[PDB]
């Protein structure tokens, strides 16, 4: 019995609500359904935030998922290195599987991409 | 052998060491209890404070429990969103349980109760 | 199976990308020496640190160990308490392990030895 953390992270153009919703729950889609993963598999789930977004709790996109609300999830602030990629949005989520760790797919995207 | 994580929070009227001690020691008491958490099941503790608490480490109240000197606890500062509840420590306690998600029993008291 | 997080901290004199890349390493290796960790056994890995560290992403000394790309990390922003410990790194490593949670190996460096 294994449990693996998947990365993932994207940015957003303006620090808004709709944006910052919109582009988080396509990376976690993106993510789902690139490792297959089943919302009971979930141990938890942690997202950040660059100091420069303050619209709204990334969290908020969970709630539009099918059958996510047991997953439990926190919001912190990410480190805030001078040159670093800005208005970014950061997953890490802790998931049962025994899929190697060579082998998870950990997704980019958006300005992120630069990244991976 | 499944890994889940219990989410908690709360607030605190005043920034002082006596009531962050006080009701972050409550709000442990109240996951321990509702969950049943032994010590040794606890993988490890995250705890997080908004960026308007300095008075000190919420992990100091873990001092007062009992057989909890071996459980690994950090510190992070929250995500601070415009209009977001101010003076909210969380808690993020990854335990081992063959308990359901949809059964966890997450803990949310004072201010923090608009949350659950 | 269990899974258990290790705990580590230090601290740097300067905030310069050198420091804090060679201190971080210096931290990385004495936790998976006292350990005997192995990269694939490791589920994530968390590095935080003070305010006012922003030369670079601690992550970046993860680069010249040996095997460990594949391992997620995210660096995040621990909390500012007034009077704490100034310019540190903290390490809080989850990995799959049968060694007993009072045998746990937790290491504290530097400025951070304070703290063990």
């Amino acid at each position: 019995m294994m449990i693996r953390g998947i990365r993932g992270a994207t940015t957003v153009e303006r620090d808004t609500e709709e944006e910052i919703l919109q582009k988080t729950k396509q990376l976690l889609e993106k993510i789902i359904e690139e490792n297959h993963t089943k919302p009971e598999d979930v141990v938890q789930m942690l997202l950040s935030a660059t100091p420069d977004l303050h619209a709204v709790f990334p969290a908020k996109a969970v709630r539009e998922l099918s059958g996510w609300q047991y997953v439990p999830v926190t919001c912190m602030q990410e480190m805030d290195v001078t040159g670093g990629l800005k208005k970014k949005i950061s997953v890490m989520m802790t998931v049962q599987t025994d899929v190697p760790q060579d082998q998870i797919r950990h997704v980019y995207l958006e300005k992120a991409v630069v990244l991976r």
